DNA sequence: CCGAGTACATGCACAGGATGTATATATCTGACACGTGCCTGGAGACTAGGGAGTAATCCCCTTGGCGGTTAAAA
């Protein structure tokens, strides 16, 4: 389950806190949340698709 | 066997929050905007000459106005 994808459901206000705590926690793992508008959905679609 | 009541289910209303929307603002840039002198094609003034249509008659057709008949409108 390490190499597999993991979807974490967190609030929009705690997304930055989980991103900072995840970056300072495990820097070897990439943190790529999902937020924004249709443009950010196109960027996340180009990167994650 | 029937009525009272307690419990569970449910539905509606209100408030929070997220996302879509639209305008307010910022900024560097193509383009309006503004001199600077050129000049040559225009724009007008000034004599002289032409000419066609306005104006007044007046002769002459083509309108606008009378009474019936059936044919089309109702």
């Amino acid at each position: 389950n390490i190499w597999g994808p993991f979807l974490i459901i967190s609030p929009a206000s705690t997304l930055n806190n989980w991103h900072q705590e995840f970056t300072r926690f495990v820097p070897k793992f990439k943190v790529l949340p999902y937020w924004g508008n249709p443009h950010d959905r196109k960027v996340i679609r180009r990167f994650w698709s």
